[PDB]
């Protein structure tokens, strides 16, 4: 299978061969000196006040929404396409998720569907900054403010995404995920930023089983263990360093396959109207029958045939099992539509300009 | 200068295991956790490894996959890690801290059979040090009470009892935390005989993924699995584990020689046939006996570039147990957790490491 053409690899080479040497000499080899470069650098990066480095966005996001003090009888608003992780963070914390629709051109919640849901029992709205674009996040903040419920933004996709000239998560908070597909990697690992000192603080607990200082560190409350090591720091840091040219890169992909398949029946996702700077994190598009002559489905697995991968950024949430069944009046219809068409085909930086022409070559073939 | 109390032992043979897992552009969960948790069904006999991405978090999905939450109580010395407490406590059960054996710091049959009750639906002793619990006459307890016994051997690889390593039947939960005896900075792994677990924690540290067709959350779980980077770093360490725990005994062993003349007491060897991981090298420090506290102690052997480590003060007696569960008392674990300290003991220490370390206690007698 070595010719085949994955839909993600990471560009790991000899830099971070040499930052992991470095910390293996070093013998500190889990939280420590690197991951504190990595959290300086992330407060660099968006501007904004504290940085927690996290062994996953998951963890992440079970720990902020943990420090909120979300539990029974408390609703968050998220869609239902996304990631199962924010779902299932929610109800592990005894909390309902109250799922809304998207966008069914950008995939993003609207503040309209925001404020539709909002209850007595919200205590979260939590958009995602989908595939590398970001939400309208000052709407979406304004609904929050006016009737004083926390936004948390699930900026997975949107390392080096910039909204209205400034990078997501400059104010707010905002939680970036470092796993193997993501824009920057160290295999597995997360980043909270916040403006909320009260919430860093308690963050910073509970990511490290609630010990704080009442004297010696003790434990205050229970928490969780979610630290990241200085292994996987250093090699986060690396990447962070070559963040803007991964970047630069996956743009000038995406902009072949945006206009590449412009007269095919596929249908890439509408690049928002705000101002903004897409990190192009996934090249989405969504495979309708009718106009492609061809099903999403029989097109993953033809692609497949032909050496190309494929993945499906996802799945709604709503219509798994354990949702579905919990949920089972939950109707979204942008949703719907969408998780049964999409898929992502082949994007990242160290894809040659032979492998983008072989993926639209296909998708020609295909069409 | 600094003499650490731990530190571990990295070099080309790590440097060459991430090199050859970057090449391959897999990185997160693939075939190095598959070998890896073979790996672990070889050392131990046991059926069944699940890699995770700390041993606490290999704790929260074993307890969670068991059922265990509120109502449900859970029996667990003071004298241990604060996640095992913790993560009892976060799945909204409730622990029933009891006492440890005084010179070797792990709980007896007798005080787990005392505190049973008709809510109690764990049991959970730990491997204290590198010497293991009396493990059969533990899970013969549990046995006679239907209640399961789940091990922490965080500090138990390579640890054996009547001849077989740790874990090599019922189920038991290993640490790859930077100053285990194998490390790959965070990680851990469970082993398990029972099929039916073993597939509730595969799902349940990977999202509650699983398949009812393709896969979907059939129930929400959470994320803690291993990365093949730190998985490949844990092959390693575990090749290199026996060689480093002869090392450790043979540090361990001119300790128990060497410190025989001072007031300083080591833990006492169980009287079950075992063989002795040494992961930890601990001291009693009681002021009456030895001139000296077991914090000045280790303030004055600080300030003389040697360090030590407390594992552990008991979890009781820290502010939210102390606070929740006032009613908590338990004289061995106390008298033990205010006079215990680790001295410098891994497998990169030289002869004169250990000397300085000796020199410096008789020194501070
Ligand atoms: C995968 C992903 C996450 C979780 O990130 P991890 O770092 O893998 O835990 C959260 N949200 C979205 C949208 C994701 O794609
Ligand atoms: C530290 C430790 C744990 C937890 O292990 P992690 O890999 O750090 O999650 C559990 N039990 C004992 C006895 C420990 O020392």
């Amino acid at each position: 299978m070595s010719d085949f053409l994955p839909f993600s690899r990471p560009s790991m080479g000899d830099a971070e061969l040499a930052a992991l040497r470095e910390v293996l000499q070093s013998g500190w080899i889990t939280t420590g000196p690197k991951n504190q470069a990595l959290e300086e650098a992330f407060c660099q990066l968006t501007g904004n006040r504290h940085a927690i480095a996290v062994s996953s966005a998951t963890g992440g996001m079970h720990v902020t929404l943990m420090a909120m003090g979300i539990g029974p009888g408390d609703e968050v608003i998220t869609p239902s396409q996304t990631w199962v992780s924010t779902l299932n963070m929610i109800c592990l914390l005894g909390a309902t998720p109250v799922m809304i629709d998207v966008d069914h051109d950008n995939l993003m919640i609207t503040p309209e569907a925001v404020e539709a849901a909002i209850t007595s029992r919200t205590k979260a709205i939590i958009p995602v900054h989908y595939a590398g674009a970001p939400a309208d996040i000052d709407a979406i903040r304004a609904v929050g403010e006016r009737h004083g419920i926390p936004v948390i933004e699930d900026a997975a996709h949107a390392a080096g995404t910039h909204y209205k000239g400034r990078h997501v998560g400059w104010r707010g908070t905002a939680i970036f995920s470092f796993h193997a597909i993501k824009n920057m990697t160290c295999a597995e690992g997360g980043l909270i930023v916040t403006d909320d000192d009260e919430l860093a603080s308690r963050i910073r607990s509970l990511k490290f089983h609630g010990l704080g200082v009442d004297p010696q560190a003790e434990v205050i409350t229970p928490g969780f263990k979610y630290n990241l090591a200085d292994i996987n720091a250093a090699l986060a840091l690396v990447q962070l360093d070559k963040l803007a040219q991964a970047n630069q890169r996956r743009a000038e992909i995406a902009q072949r396959y945006l206009r590449e398949l412009a007269d095919t029946p596929f249908k890439p996702l509408t690049i928002p109207a705000w101002d903004h700077q897409h990190a192009w994190h996934l090249f989405i598009i969504r495979v309708d029958e009718a106009a492609c002559g061809i099903s999403r489905d029989v097109l993953m697995e033809k692609l497949k045939a032909m050496g190309i991968g494929t993945g499906l950024h996802f799945r709604a949430a709503h219509t798994q099992k354990y949702y579905r069944e919990r949920f089972p009046e939950v109707s979204l219809p942008n949703t719907e539509w969408n998780s049964a068409r999409i898929c992502s085909i082949p994007l990242f930086p160290d894809m040659t300009d032979d492998d983008v022409t072989r993926v639209i070559t296909a998708l020609h073939q295909l069409s």
